[PDB]
């Protein structure tokens, strides 16, 4: 297939771009490095199958893009990814995830695009539900600005299925963690813990370190981008996690041992914005997709601690 | 109390100012005339409690708007109104309706506003539900990027209210008319059809005319925002409307009937993006907020070609 896979240049689309190439399609690449790092994709100056353009998806002529690349499917990964920064400027993150993603949807709808599959966030949506592991029957309920333009995407790409029959998937993933993931972003906990352990600096967590989250090995993920881009789960948001809750003081702990030495973080005041527990019922993607998680956490933080010694 | 209404120069806006003066209240018009007419403002050139802000809830200083008149309420009625014109340029009713949202919320959460009462749209939103007339309960699906705009809109207050405890409800009305409706854009049908009946001009039905909307005077949908601004409803929607359904065609033989001339439409192809029937449920406005609507179609007709017959 001929696939376009937006935030290319970031660490799940990068690794999603090298997926779809080893499964011998070829792959436009599309990013603006906002967050994104050219190192991610060096590695593909000399495969001809891969072609990157750098476009802002807010600005950019998409309809000329996708009108000279002809994507069968567009896997949408381009995003403001950092909960704090949607808190400090919600209109800068709406203007990305949700105006970005209706300029996509639009060129798409009119190119001849078969599906695109968008990036949600599992973490994020479902805010303080009354079911953990959460269903994706469960309401949506957003309590940061990044959150509410996940699903506004969501909801702008349903439409334009009703509209134009331009099919959908929402991936959902919940903490995704692994190689490339940027050792100095904002966000990313087990890339910035891997990062201040290995430096010997500080390292913290928040609140009294209770806070739970789900952590997704990136392969895995990518997995499931691949298989949902079939013509299956149309219009269905599939949550992508293990269903199992680690705690920020226990991944520490998990990290602190890969990487060895001291276990001794310091606690910081909660971040605004930041939920406080999250956990993903995977049972849909399994039953739907045939997906299930490989990567388990112990297994996932040894490969990304591995990959951070080697850099 | 202190009132500052956006899409204060429109045929809600105005008529809602209107309310509010009678009530008592200071109130601030926001407006940047996109559909918006002066003359519907004009009568208060001297009213004593009016001021006019002329701004695009896009690109203003909200802010610094907001600071100054530093108003309890915010009626948010300022939106890209037209179903068809999103369909057309989804990005823009999208820039409009989400991100003018956003910045609004984003002032307001800073200049100590109590309360926004937002304006979705009870007629798109559901998409075709599960039953009519529609509850609250039901779904959001909607099938026109205008009634994902709104969807999003909802969910951005909810989140702001989350984060900050800025105030919302979302007032949710059915198809809205009455006097100063535009009656020369291809949205309101009651005044497209009122205007041009009168003048003896040509009048359409879309499809074969079996359409149903749910027809709820302005006065009634007024009299809604004004209980809905009390701290009442926190984060809930209220479908504001009749509960009767009334067809394209039985609509243009009523208007036709009140008008005195013939009932003769020319029919034309169906509308991409516009649902074939709509009916709210309007149990939850009555019991929480003790609204109930006035006005039948018949009477609210009347008084609409009235209003036209002399302006
Ligand atoms: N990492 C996680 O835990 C996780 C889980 C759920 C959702 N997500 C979603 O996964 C996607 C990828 O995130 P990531 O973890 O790889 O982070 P990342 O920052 O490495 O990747 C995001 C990429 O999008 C690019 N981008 C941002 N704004 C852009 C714009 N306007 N135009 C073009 N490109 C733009 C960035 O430059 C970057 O390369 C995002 O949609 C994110 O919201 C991440
Ligand atoms: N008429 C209906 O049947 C109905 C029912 C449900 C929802 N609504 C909502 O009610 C509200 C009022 O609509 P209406 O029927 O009075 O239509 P209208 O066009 O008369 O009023 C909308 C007003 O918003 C203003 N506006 C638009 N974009 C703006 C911007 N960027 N900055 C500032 N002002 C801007 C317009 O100039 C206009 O005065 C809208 O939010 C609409 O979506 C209407
Ligand atoms: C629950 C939730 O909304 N999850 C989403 C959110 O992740 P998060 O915003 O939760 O990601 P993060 O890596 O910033 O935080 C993960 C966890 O680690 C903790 N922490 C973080 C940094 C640090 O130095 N110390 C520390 O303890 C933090 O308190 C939290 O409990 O955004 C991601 C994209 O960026 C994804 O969309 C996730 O699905
Ligand atoms: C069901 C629905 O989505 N309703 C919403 C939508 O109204 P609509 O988009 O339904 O409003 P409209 O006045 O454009 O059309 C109402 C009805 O009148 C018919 N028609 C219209 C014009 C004409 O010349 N002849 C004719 O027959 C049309 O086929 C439709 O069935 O948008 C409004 C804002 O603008 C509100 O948000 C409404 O809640």
């Amino acid at each position: 297939m001929r696939a376009l896979v937006t935030g290319a240049a970031g660490f799940i689309g990068s690794t999603l771009v090298d997926r779809l190439l080893a499964d011998g399609h070829s792959v436009v690449g599309l990013d603006n490095f906002a967050t994104g790092r050219a190192t991610n994709l060096e590695h593909l100056a000399d495969n001809s199958a891969h072609v990157f353009v750098e476009a802002d998806i807010v600005t950019a002529d998409l309809h000329a893009i996708l009108e000279q690349h002809r994507p069968e499917v567009v896997f949408h990964l381009a995003a403001q990814i950092d909960v704090r920064r949607s808190v400090a400027d919600p209109q800068f993150d709406a203007a990305v995830n949700v105006i970005g993603t209706v300029r996509l949807a639009e060129a798409a709808r009119q190119t001849g695009v078969r599906k695109i599959v968008h990036t949600s966030s599992g973490g994020s949506i479902y805010g303080t539900p009354p079911e953990y592991p959460t269903p994706e029957t469960a309401p949506t309920d957003p309590a940061s600005p990044y959150a509410a333009g996940k699903v506004a995407g969501e909801i702008y790409l349903n439409t334009f299925r009703h509209l134009y029959g331009l099919d959908c998937s929402h991936i959902a993933p919940a903490n995704v963690y692994g190689p490339r993931q940027d050792p100095h972003g904002e966000a990313g906990v087990v890339a910035i813990f891997a990062q201040a352990l290995l430096s010997g600096k500080p390292t913290r967590v928040f609140g009294d370190g209770t806070n739970t989250r789900d952590y997704v090995f990136v392969d895995d993920v990518v997995d499931a981008f691949v298989r949902v881009s079939a013509d299956v789960g149309g219009g269905l948001r599939f949550n992508i996690g293990t269903g199992k809750e680690t705690s920020d003081r226990q991944l520490h702990s998990a990290v602190a041992a890969a990487v060895g030495g001291p276990d001794d973080p310091e606690f910081h005041p909660p971040r605004l914005g930041d939920l406080k527990r999250s956990c993903l019922d995977i049972g849909l993607a399994e039953r739907v997709l045939g997906w299930r998680p490989q990567i388990e956490l112990a297994d996932g933080v040894r490969r990304t601690v591995e990959y951070f010694r080697h850099k």
